[PDB]
């Protein structure tokens, strides 16, 4: 496994100085800015002042140098930061650009000046590694309490001292949760008053755990304890071990290539997790309640299997093989109509690993192309700006292609200028003709991502009378909500010579495309245009996919940006589901977390049984599929711990999303547990979900709500890999990043399922696509 934790350098942790400014201001100040021995937090101190800003890196979204970041225009700024270190060096490349946000939609901007350009590039280059750091991104509720410590011991520190205030900020502002804090200080035997401050040395990790176990009453433990211990007192090696082996292990993994833990390896985490819990009491041997707690938060027991985590899947397939992700007219960061176009989200999707970016293109009026969303009241950009912005964040997060969906509405001359333009910023990354091996000619499959790595490829245009009735209407229905895409300008030469692999054409009919057998032809469907084969042949568009690429995008009549869940068409195999991410819902969310998987490099293999050529597949099936074997889930929603600083009201709420018979929503709810932000303790029975047809598709969902309906948090959970027992699980907001502490403490059952033992064939096809619906009975109608 090819990822590390985060590695702090020592002249990070002391620091370097820099000059920081604002937009739209005439005066600037000088900084210590620093980064913690973890890797966590940027901090600094605001000169001979009480305290230090800090920015969580786990919001971070890019830091920038020298030619990619923004040098000051103001005549007086300009001034100090050329006078700023070292004169010679030029401003812009002293020039550091921070920007981060909750969301990637709303940002914040750091602006900042170095004193030469090898501290820029050096920062640059390092705290971006830290913020996109995947372990760091994946860490278990310990390691969020020990990011709380790194912030307390390092930011918050005063003089050697942890002030009881700053203990307080961080976890409470409510008034009563502020005095269990306070309460809780006290049994450890600190100092317990407003303005008390611990000595460091009285500060260790291990304390600071015990300061967690006075804290929260994590009750859900002595059951936990006794099912494990019985009678016997504590748990012994032998026992644990079985534990490990038996509950929290999938009954299906392969004991060679995933060996049991033995009697020694128990042996010796017990002594671990007592060292850091028990110290004067320690047994060979032996794991207390508090040694147990200790692990099931600990990295051990983290849910994240790091083989899926990590890059690990076979990338030298076809491309036909593969889940890409893909953003629907990436320029918008609104609203579809009256919405903003934006340069910057190109460089932000492309961040997330997105990999299938759209660029709407059209005739600008002084003679240089601009990207909008044509005849509509949006904003315009320049495409020249869009490419460069491209270019520039193409392969920061994923080594992987990145394919150019390309909307042509220009004249023949400003169609030279894409062109050129493209050459300009691509330069060497632009891929305008085949690669060996994968001519374009019929019968020759589409090259693998790793044959295509740092390559972007252009998706443009390169240079059925007979029907029913009703046949006729359904296609001009999928004609208009094709929107602006339905009609574009014809290649011109300079744009054609361009693209390759990606050849979009007017898909026809299945048995069209097979006879042609063309593996480079490719087909951009409206969704419903896809709806519609789907459930006229599913079977065939299944088949289709195992060559051929199908990209799906949203119909014109979602205004508001809205997204469908793309597992209704990668049920089909389809491989570029383009969604709109500057909206944030289910769909979104969704997508975002299966994307985290495999090096977060915007690509997922498919399942075996949906690339073997020879193999037929019904996406609508309802009884199990021949050679894949269906699987029992169970999700017992326990207690969560630290959803937020205020005494708020919450429910947790699972969902599951794969295959029409297997998606299942609004259906788990647990009871409400009324005012308690910090261990809402909810015991819920468990949701079974008893027939999983096909669970290499399906995802689970945990979300947690506010009373109102409000999002605090969720988490996603693919099928393929899953780990069952007890287990922590950090939440994490809608762009998947960690709230932090939020977590939800459950028991997962994951195994093989064992059984005892009309309508028209497309309205009861369009019937089970309610499912996916955020109302599935009444949408049923
Ligand atoms: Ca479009």
């Amino acid at each position: 496994i090819e990822l590390k934790w985060p590695n702090v350098p020592e002249q990070l942790i002391k620091g370097d100085k820099f000059l920081k400014w604002e937009e739209g201001s005439s005066s600037f100040t000088e900084i210590l800015l620093r980064v913690d021995p973890k890797g966590y937090f940027l901090y600094w101190k605001i000169e001979g002042k009480e305290d230090s800003q800090l920015l969580d890196l786990a919001y971070l979204r890019d830091i920038r140098c020298a030619k990619y970041a923004k040098p000051p225009k103001d005549k007086k700024v300009k001034d100090a930061g050329t006078n700023f270190g070292s004169s010679n060096i030029p401003l812009q490349d002293k020039c550091v650009t921070i920007c981060h946000g909750y969301n990637y939609i709303d940002l914040d901007w750091i602006h900042l000046v170095a004193e030469n350009s090898s501290v820029a590039a050096k920062w640059a280059e390092e705290v971006f590694s830290y913020a996109y750091n995947l372990l760091s991104l994946n860490k278990n509720q310990l390691g969020e309490w020990e990011k709380l410590y790194f912030r307390l011991t390092t930011v918050e520190m005063e003089k050697n001292k942890i002030p009881v205030k700053s203990i307080q900020k961080c976890l409470s502002k409510d008034k009563d949760d502020r005095t269990r804090v306070a309460k809780a200080i006290e049994k450890i035997g600190w100092p317990s008053g407003k303005n008390d401050a611990i000595e460091i040395k009285a500060f260790d990790f291990d304390t600071f755990f015990k300061f967690y176990l006075s804290l929260l009453e994590r009750s859900e433990i002595e059951g936990i304890f006794k099912e494990l211990s019985q009678n016997k007192g504590n748990i012994t090696t032998v026992m644990f071990r079985d534990f490990l082996n038996d509950m929290q292990r999938h009954p299906s993994l392969h004991k060679t290539l995933f060996p049991l833990y033995t009697d020694s390896q128990c042996d010796a985490l017990i002594n671990e997790y007592e060292s850091a819990v028990n110290k004067k009491g320690k047994k060979k041997g032996q794991l207390t309640k508090e040694g147990l707690l200790y692990f099931l938060m600990c990295e051990e027991n983290n849910l994240t299997p790091m083989h899926r985590l990590d890059l690990g899947a076979n990338m030298k397939l076809s491309l036909a093989a593969y889940y890409i992700n893909s953003s629907h007219n990436t320029y918008l960061t609104g609203h579809q109509l009256t919405g903003k176009s934006s340069v910057e989200i190109y460089r932000q999707v492309l961040l997330t690993g997105c990999r299938c970016l759209e660029l709407d293109c059209w005739d600008g009026k002084d003679g240089e192309p601009i990207i909008t969303h044509g005849f509509t009241m949006c904003t315009e950009v320049q495409f020249k700006d869009v490419v460069h912005a491209i270019a520039e964040c193409a392969f920061k997060v994923s080594e992987y292609p990145v394919i150019l969906s390309f909307e042509n509405h220009c004249s023949v001359p400003q169609q030279k200028l894409l062109a050129q333009y493209c050459h300009e910023a691509f330069g060497e990354l632009l891929l305008d003709n085949p690669i060996d091996g994968h001519p374009l000619k019929p019968g020759v499959p589409l090259p693998t991502p790793y044959d295509l790595r740092k390559k972007i490829l252009i998706k443009n245009k390169k240079i059925l009378a007979g029907l029913t009735d009703e046949e006729k209407k359904k296609i001009e229905k999928e004609k208009k909500d094709a929107g602006t895409a339905a009609k574009e300008a014809e290649a011109a030469e300079e744009m054609s010579a361009l693209v390759n692999y990606i050849q979009p054409v007017h898909f026809t009919t299945f048995e069209q495309a097979q006879k042609k057998d063309r593996h480079y032809e490719m087909s951009s469907m409206v969704e419903t245009q896809a709806l519609n084969k789907l459930k006229d042949n599913p079977e065939d568009f299944v088949d289709y996919n195992k060559k051929q690429l199908t990209r799906i995008y949203p119909k014109g009549t979602r205004v508001d940006s809205s997204n469908y869940v793309p597992q209704i068409y990668w049920n089909a195999g389809c491989q570029l589901v383009a969604l709109n991410f500057q909206c944030f819902d289910v769909a979104m969310c969704v997508n975002l977390g299966v994307f985290e998987y495999n090096g977060c490099s915007g690509y997922l293999l498919k399942p075996e049984f949906m690339r073997k050529l020879d193999k037929r597949f019904d996406p609508f099936t309802e009884s199990t599929v021949d050679g894949v074997v269906a699987g029992t889930i169970e999700i017992k929603i326990i207690s969560a711990q630290f959803l937020s600083d205020k005494q708020i009201s919450s429910y947790v709420e699972v969902e599951m999303y794969g295959l029409p018979t297997d998606t299942v929503r609004k259906k788990f709810k647990t009871k409400t547990v009324n005012n308690n932000g910090m261990d809402p303790y909810y015991n819920e029975n468990a949701f079974v979900f008893k027939k999983v047809v096909l669970p290499d598709l399906a995802v689970v969902r945990i979300i947690v709500n506010e009373d109102g309906g409000k999002f605090i948090g969720h988490r996603l959970m693919p099928l393929d890999g899953i780990k069952p027992g007890y287990r922590h699980i950090p939440l994490r907001n809608e762009s998947n990043r960690p709230l932090g502490l939020a977590s939800v403490f459950a028991h997962i059952v994951a195994k093989d399922y064992v059984s005892d033992a009309y309508q028209s064939a497309q309205d009861a096809r369009a019937a089970a696509l309610c499912a996916f619906e955020d109302d599935p009975d009444a949408a049923l109608n």
